[PDB]
Order: structure tokens, then sequence, then C-alpha cells
């Protein structure tokens, strides 16, 4: 059973800001979706000290990027602390909302869209190289959730029949037609170093 949902207007704005804008420095959505990535590491980590049955649901935090040619997709994998179905169908939306408003203020201001982690919805910046994207998750306090969305003002939530993760998110990338170098191990590896050198985190770029 597939549930539909309408963004809230300001995120479909986002959204089509981020397809629609001129920008060629697109190489920054890895960037934002590693540190989306470190930062829910971060939060399963602190918890588990307080609580470290926290991590039954699987020990090991890492980040995995896993270029499919056949598929045209990049997927970038964490152990992180995951989300919630309140939270892909209410609470991300809420709470962003002020820094999309915030964020598309300060390009106004004459800002740049690499900022747009600054203001907590770097992961849109997704749609800079992906024409639909497909987020697998599964958090300690819920069942494992499938979300997507190819933006146009609506996404969906299901739950995931899949391969059962554990603990984490899955950010699946379906590429524009365009945008393949970012399945290259090349590129990948350029990018990483550039951008997330100091991640606290073994990176692991998978290769074909
Ligand atoms: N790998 C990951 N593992 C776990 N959770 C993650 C995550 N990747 C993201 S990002 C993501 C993923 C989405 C999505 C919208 C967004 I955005 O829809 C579909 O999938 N999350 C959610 C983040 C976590 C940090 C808090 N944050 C909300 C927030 C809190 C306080 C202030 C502000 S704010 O005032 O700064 F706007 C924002 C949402
Ligand atoms: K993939
Ligand atoms: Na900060």
């Amino acid at each position: 059973e597939v549930e539909t949902f309408a963004f809230q207007a300001e995120i479909a704005q986002l959204m089509s800001l981020i397809i629609n804008t001129f920008y060629s420095n697109k190489e920054i959505f890895l960037r934002e979706l590693i540190s989306n990535s470190s930062d829910a590491l971060d939060r399963i980590r602190y918890e588990s000290l307080t609580d470290p049955s926290k991590l039954d649901s699987g020990k090991e935090l890492h980040i995995n990027l896993i270029p499919n040619k056949q598929d045209r997709t990049l997927t970038i994998v964490d152990t992180g602390i995951g989300m919630t179905k309140a939270d892909l169908i209410n609470n991300l939306g809420t709470i962003a909302k002020s820094g999309t408003k915030a964020f598309m203020e300060a390009l106004q201001a004459g800002a740049d869209i690499s900022m747009i982690g600054q203001f907590g919805v770097g992961f849109y910046s997704a749609y800079l190289v992906a024409e639909k994207v497909t987020v697998i998750t599964k958090h300690n306090d819920d069942e494992q959730y499938a979300w997507e969305s190819s933006a146009g003002g609506s996404f969906t939530v299901r739950t995931d029949t899949g391969e059962p993760m554990g603990r984490g998110t899955k950010v699946i990338l379906h590429l524009k037609e365009d945008q393949t170098e970012y399945l290259e191990e090349r590129r990948i590896k350029e990018i990483v170093k550039k951008h997330s050198q100091f991640i606290g985190y073994p990176i692991t770029l998978f290769v074909e």
C-alpha cells in the first residue's frame, strides 16, 4: 500500500529551484549526503552511550557509496540512526520550512547553492543530479520504509519489503541521463577527497 503526500509549498519551491537554476557545481550533492550520513552516525553513537542496546540492530558505523551503471543509480548507505515514518511524512517537512526560507532568502542576497547545508536542507541538493530519489530507512523505533520523489510536488511512502537493513538509511539517486559521471570511480574518489576527507567514519567506495 503506497501513500502519496504533497510537499509543503516551500519545499516544492526549493526543489523546483534546485532543478531549474543553472548551476554547474553539481558535485556538492555528494558532500551534503555524506555529511547527513555522518550526522546520523553521530546521533546513534551518542544515543548508544546512554542505551547500549540501541546498537543491537548493528554495531558497525560506516558509509558505503555504491554506483550501479546498469540501473544508473548512485546509492549512499549509512548505518546511522535512521528515520521514522513520522519523520518522513511530517517532521522533516515541518522543521525544514524555516531553513528553506532562510536559504532562498540568502540566495536572493547573493549566496550560492553550495551553502545549502548551512540551512539544514542539503538533502535536496540530490536533485542537482537525480531525476528521482528513493530513500530506504530503518530506525530502531519503527519499521523499514521507502520514501520516493521525482519532485513535481509529491512524494510517496510505503513499507519496504526489500532486503532488511537492520538500521540506517540508503539514499538511492536515480541519475539524470547527463549526470552519469557520478558513477565513475575516479570521479567519486575525486569528490570525496575534495569535500569529505575528514569525515570520522569509514567511507567505502564500491566498484563495479
Ligand atoms: N542519512 C540520514 N539519516 C538520518 N536522518 C537523515 C538522513 N538524511 C537526512 S536529510 C533528509 C532526508 C530525507 C528527507 C528530508 C531531509 I532535510 O526526505 C526524505 O529523506 N535526515 C533527516 C535530517 C536529520 C537531521 C535533522 N533534520 C531535521 C532538522 C532538525 C532541526 C533543525 C532543522 S533546520 O532548522 O536546520 F531545517 C532540521 C532532518
Ligand atoms: K546504486
Ligand atoms: Na553547526
